[PDB]
DNA sequence: TTTTTTTT
């Protein structure tokens, strides 16, 4: 008996797992009798039930390896490879593909037979994002297409407006959508410097509670942040490769993302405040509170939060050929499920209602 | 004949530990036989004796085993994979529901047969805990629900006075309850970032005596960490996942924990205001400093700085719907218990003799 | 049977790939029957489909290896000692012929077998190269000499003026022509070196903008950016070897590379450009813009920013004589292909659509 | 045959050796013939000589080994390991009484058959110190039962007075007595970092000559120390746990010692002085100053520097009752002992001896 | 066949060779045929002449090994371990008589047939450096025992005089006899710590040219070493342990060391003045400047610089009493030796060759 | 290999 490391490794792909104590810790479930596990017979985790059975006899002979450790370090090398690969040979466009069709994987358990949470409430918050600003779903939809298509020095949208105005509202969802990371900014040069080098591999990033000097005239109490925008203009622009930080591995040279910053109106340089391709204002909008104030269990369950909110707006709004191609499959079985659920006058009595400034129903 | 590796790391399970040299020394413990063991004997730490007839066999075998350090990083690493495994599948409020078992079970020691303290000493305790601010039980009851839901930019609560106010063993006992850790910030910017790798994975967090600036116009010493949490709203308001080190480990990225502010009375921005959700005032009491004075098992003992006290002041007074349907059961054999231990009269008696600032008892 | 070393080496070298994870990634995608490869069957990546059929079998075995990561360490630290041995040994002029027999391949793929681009395109970005004055061209073969003739003193040129006046375009540009690296100055000298080090065992280096002080009159921010200049004597002039260290770390010795320094307008202390080759003096042009505006395809394409475009100014205007031996037979071949699409007469229309900014598409 | 791993675990555990080189060079001075061993005839060093003929036969295999350094890493590991666990397993009181063993056992070695110091000597520096303050053993017992305690806050004395005191030779001799560590804390804020994470597992503390601030008038230097120790109050207060950072040591977390400050006359403010619980002001003393210079050997020897010193002074003014019982039993046979050697006359004319500042000796 | 590891131990144990590089490049020269090396055959390095003979057949196989740097680890792993057994057990007497031992056997041989130097100049140097103070041979003497018994308080000498009055020259004979290391300490006061870090295990210092305030009424440029020293009164006073740090390295807890102060006249402090035993002044006398350049022979050999020339001073000068017992049989022969060597009046006459400033020699 | 250091 010897353990199939290979075995080990399809379970960290099929995962996509990418911590070296996750999937260890993932593993050694396995080595009990699925036919009484608990986890299983609950349905608890699809990362469980669905492999537990798959892979027992081998983690039964994992649990008393020496090598444990060691065996996964290889399994978790083959995922990041995998990533790196990609990252370097697909196309922007493609890759957005397989990112929705991660998130159409877990929309079938969130709603699904163990329908844990209920659409009705995403629903509404479809509604309480389309209601923030103007053509909501097709500024979604054109800053979408703006991370594809990736114009040079055309690469970042910017948002003002007060505390509580919404804008990290708006950025975290979009984040939650596409993947990406965000960062801060104001930490000194060296610290900076370092974690900027989380941005490998990420399609897309922003960063938050940035800073500008002197904008107390805006009251605004102030800092560095803004030198250390202008310290990566070339980061910004995207113009050329630049080198990223690590531990106990190579800095790596690659070009770097486009994305989002938040701002509210500090100091900034003017070759700042002319370049970017796109900003909005934030203005605060009191029935929204005096919805939220009511329909709390938005916030108590993130869903203002989420990307697959974002998702089941545009599969609300845009036609199917709009999307990209092969997706267009599943587009429809999700349109389907929309219509089956919502009348129009679903979504009409939610929108208005809470247009008013009422809770979410009546 | 061979260690059983399997057998180390079962113990380390049934520990929980996951310090490496706490793990080897007390292995190393159960290599002399049981039947004598002085340890065993004097029932004195059921770390042991609990275990060291089961171990005593394999316990002989690593006591000659030139690998022995390997063979306890590797069951530390896999009660860190377990960690790891818990802290990304488990509702926030069953982690809390673990939590509180592990000191009921903890009680169920220092009040069993064993009795290594008094009930009516730590009963005597919750009194003065009670006592200290409005509805004591209520706003506890508040906390814990702000920290289950997490909800975003709806995490922080901001004690603050004088000096001697109770706010750090309020805030210590909190602290325990739930298991957080405590962090300083007032610190120099740059070690600042391997001072918040701590926070990795734990369900809580409290910042320390935040000293303010400008403060000795009001004989308060200026100090740093006001200076800088004022460049860490995007931690405070957990919106979006941070990303945390730690020496020779590259970077995590995670959802910052929920948690406490504490101060003297200093000045703080708007800004920094608005992301705590209630901040609360403690004075002095006179009556009460004398009482401790009496009292004083009260401070030796630390009885009036425990999550023990905390939880027993739950027990006492809410209902039992009012915890998680899982550990309900032991709830009402506790409360049985208690209000078999005591009347509402000793404790009644034992608010006025407290309100009237003699040594708690007669 | 084993896994072949030998065989992964050599795919190392022949794809040329320095990355280990890269080179995982890369390799273990041919354990799958080349005979049905998707990839090989849809020629998306020659290195890929190039390979496959030939590394198949040793493949196979190696993704059955426990031993995998290190195979591919020795293979890339192959890769590594080459290029070392290589930037030793050669003179500027081998090296240089070396980037443009292979910039050559960049033609190669530019109009590759897709009929991969309209060259058109691209002498529209060579002709909005020339506008500062029909001098450019020389001076790009002139800074070439000025590379490979690299005489003390006669190392940096001094590319000074403000925004939009292309001189980081152009810099970029050459960095892909050439190679090289791109640098900051205005630091404490102690983080000058950090900063510094990346030059360790290069031949072109590059500069960015570096603040004097009492410009405000230009709105020209003081600062101590000047002051280094005045301490890096043993590097500016450099006649003399001098070490490279990174922040505790490779502190290499030699002669520091020549290269460009970029600035906006500024005072002198003559002090410095009295080291360098040039005080060359840049402004926008107001039609630029409104060519820019018109030819929108040619930033778009990153074909301005690309040193590719450089190629073909220097096949366009030097005469082949004046290349290195071995390509001056493939110049003649783009001298072919220049005028397999170009008329003088077309570089002249697309000249004096530029006259006025005219879309240059004219 | 082979080198026994255990064995030297073993010694290392009874000589309680924390240091791999100590070890190593330790044990192989066993490796040359028991019988002609010079150290042992000489009986030069028990730490050889009680060992060598046990572990010469194992020694001798040892030397051969080609593994030494892996060997020696592992048995100081367990005695590593040892500290650990201890420090979380006992009593403060046992640790005390364990301490006091370890003493004690360098009196007999002292005072026993190789008559290696004179127990008269040691004798009149008890009757120095027992003038060097009021009431001088009541404040040793007091100050033992509050670092036993370890009441919350209650945690700190100050030691304040001119230059030669006698301050910092108290505090010397209560450091030896409990084990403990002193710390500077007039340095720059950046290197406290370090210099606080001595007190890791420390019973003690000492802040060594804390400087203030103004005071020229006072003629004292100013420094840093008065205002970064209110920075750091928490760490007086214990009230609970704080982080601790060793160089390559990733951070550790307890709880902060309790122990002593020691300062000139500076100015204190009250958010620090309300911290120490009890403040002790030494005064010069002209008797004891010329009763030293006519006692030299006292200071020749460090006599009143050493924490045997205080020792034996709690031995002859307190009653047996207020030891831990475990060691009654010796200080039975050690009172005997003195009171065997001594008298109450003798001691009183010694202490007359100190009043009238003649030499000790009469 | 394999390598003696214990054959290496032996050789790196006799040269006390201490650099692991060191010890591998010298061991692999016994490669070479022994019997025809040039290098023994040319008796031009002892470490090797002595020891090729023996080690060569060993190293015939070291030369084939493959663990080669892993031998020579474990061999100065062996030197360094024996150092610190010596530091933590030798009595300070036994660790000047190891040095002596150390010094004779370098006379031994540069006084030898082949090894060979001037035993006739350097008692020149004797005699100049006999006639620089008066009583010289006395004062090392003391200065030495004094060393050795360490008595607290008594610890540090002065020596004070103007610029070219020979302090330096005789500290540097001292520590060169002494094997101790110098110090700066005119640094502001936080750099110094790692000046101190020096000191660490060493048996003396020197505190170079300290300055002090006002030394510009009398052109002494002023610094702050003065202020320094006295804020040091502990290290100095050496009646109780200091902490030490070293780059990288943890702290560690000693006696500081005693030692030399150097000074031209800057007002010395009273409290400054307290902690002296000895004053020494030191000044220009213009006899010896002419004798100094009538026999430069002294300088070019650095002769009277020697720690060497100290110790045959000491040979000639102090009966075979003062020196310790074990060492007197090599004593004995080299008074033999001088006593062959010279008359007492041809060294009386030297004397009065340099009183007359004239030539030593006639 | 970082970390510590460096410098702050
Ligand atoms: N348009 C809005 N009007 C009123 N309240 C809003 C609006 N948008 C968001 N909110 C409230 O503000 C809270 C925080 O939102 P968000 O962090 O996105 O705002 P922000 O403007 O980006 O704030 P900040 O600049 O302080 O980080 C939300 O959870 C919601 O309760
Ligand atoms: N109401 C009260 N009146 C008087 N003393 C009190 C009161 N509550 C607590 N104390 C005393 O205050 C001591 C310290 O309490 P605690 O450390 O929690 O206060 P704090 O305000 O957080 O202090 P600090 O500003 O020093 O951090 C307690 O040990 C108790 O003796
Ligand atoms: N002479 C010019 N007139 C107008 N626009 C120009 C000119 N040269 C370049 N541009 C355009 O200006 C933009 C910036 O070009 P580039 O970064 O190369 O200029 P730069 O002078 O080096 O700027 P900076 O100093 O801001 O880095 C590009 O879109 C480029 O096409
Ligand atoms: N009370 C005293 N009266 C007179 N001389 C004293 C007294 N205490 C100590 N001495 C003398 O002073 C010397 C140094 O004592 P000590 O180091 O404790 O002084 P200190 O001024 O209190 O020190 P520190 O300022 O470092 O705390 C002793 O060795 C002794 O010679
Ligand atoms: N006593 C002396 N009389 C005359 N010349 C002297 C005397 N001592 C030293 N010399 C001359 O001074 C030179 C330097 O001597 P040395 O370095 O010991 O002087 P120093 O005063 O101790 O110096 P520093 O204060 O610079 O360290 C010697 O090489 C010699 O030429």
């Amino acid at each position: 008996k010897q353990v199939s490391w290979k075995l080990v490794t399809e379970y960290a792909m099929e995962t996509k797992c990418d911590d070296v104590l996750l999937l260890l810790g993932m593993y050694l479930e396995f080595q009990y009798s699925f036919e009484m596990c608990l986890k299983c017979i609950k349905k608890e985790q699809p990362s469980h039930y669905k492999y537990h059975e798959k892979h027992y006899a081998n983690a039964a002979i994992f649990a008393d390896s020496k090598n444990q450790k060691t065996i996964c370090q290889q399994a978790v090398d083959t995922v990041l490879a995998k990533k790196r690969v990609d990252s370097l040979q697909l196309t922007r466009e493609q890759m957005l593909t397989n990112r929705f069709n991660d998130l159409l994987d877990r929309m079938d358990i969130m709603f699904g037979s163990t329908g844990s949470a209920d659409i009705e409430e995403w629903m509404a918050g479809v509604a309480w994002l389309h209601c923030l600003l103007p053509k909501m779903d097709s500024v979604v939809y054109d800053f979408l297409k703006c991370m594809v298509y990736n114009i040079p020095k055309k690469r970042y949208w910017l948002f003002k407006g007060p505390i509580d105005s919404g804008k990290t509202t708006l950025a975290a969802a979009l984040l939650e959508l596409c993947g990406g990371k965000a960062l801060n900014v104001n930490l000194p040069l060296d610290r900076l410097n370092f974690e900027l080098g989380v941005a490998i591999d990420q399609f897309l990033v922003v960063f938050e509670d940035v800073k500008g000097t002197g904008g107390e005239s805006r009251d605004l109490p102030s800092g560095q942040g803004i030198n250390n925008l202008d310290n990566l203009r070339d980061y910004l622009d995207g113009s050329v490769k630049v080198n990223l930080e690590k531990k106990h591995l190579n800095k790596r040279t690659q070009i770097f993302p486009p994305g989002i910053v938040t701002m509210n109106e500090y100091s900034v340089p003017k070759t700042l405040q002319a370049r970017f391709v796109k900003q909005i204002d934030f203005r605060p909008k009191d029935y929204l509170k005096h919805c939220l104030e009511r329909s709390e269990f938005l916030l108590e369950k993130r869903i203002i939060q989420s990307g697959i909110a974002l998702l089941l707006m545009l599969i609300w709004y845009r036609p199917v050929a709009e999307f990209a191609q092969s997706i267009q499959s599943r587009i429809v079985e999700w349109k389907e499920r929309l219509d089956k659920e919502f009348s129009l006058s679903v979504y009409q009595k939610m929108k208005f209602n809470v247009a008013m400034g009422i809770g979410v129903l009546d």
